[PDB]
């Protein structure tokens, strides 16, 4: 599924994510924009055998199991295969076991390289919240 802006913050509202760990809902939609461009279905491998799933680019490596990345653990709890659906439950719950990990949002590289400091609120402006 392809989120619109505004549909995706509100389903993120919805799910809680507004203010957790104290980052406000526009740094959640910046960094679903420019990890997957709020495709559910965004998958990318990485150098290390590694793949990113979903609306918030989740790492196999420590999150999620995928059968093939060795050494790999699976914090979350659930198939990578989770992280594409057009409910964005599991996506919601394993970002906020992330977010939590102790480096906050900087988890994301994408946030923080363009996200980071920016006008968030651009990213909710005009939404029915
Ligand atoms: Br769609
Ligand atoms: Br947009
Ligand atoms: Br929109
Ligand atoms: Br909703
Ligand atoms: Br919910
Ligand atoms: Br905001
Ligand atoms: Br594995
Ligand atoms: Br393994
Ligand atoms: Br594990
Ligand atoms: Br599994
Ligand atoms: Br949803
Ligand atoms: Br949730
Ligand atoms: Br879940
Ligand atoms: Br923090
Ligand atoms: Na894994
Ligand atoms: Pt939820």
């Amino acid at each position: 599924k392809v989120f619109g802006r505004c549909e995706l913050a509100a389903a993120m509202k919805r799910h809680g994510l507004d203010n957790y760990r104290g980052y406000s809902l526009g740094n959640w939609v910046c960094a679903a924009k420019f990890e997957s461009n709020f495709n559910t279905q965004a998958t990318n491998r990485n150098t290390d055998g590694s793949t990113d799933y979903g609306i918030l680019q989740i790492n196999s490596r420590w999150w999620c199991n995928d059968g093939r990345t060795p050494g790999s653990r699976n914090l979350c709890n659930i198939p990578c295969s989770a992280l594409l659906s057009s409910d964005i439950t599991a996506s919601v719950n394993c970002a906020k076991k992330i977010v939590s990990d102790g480096n906050g949002m900087n988890a994301w590289v994408a946030w923080r390289n363009r996200c980071k400091g920016t006008d968030v609120q651009a990213w909710i402006r005009g939404c029915r919240l």
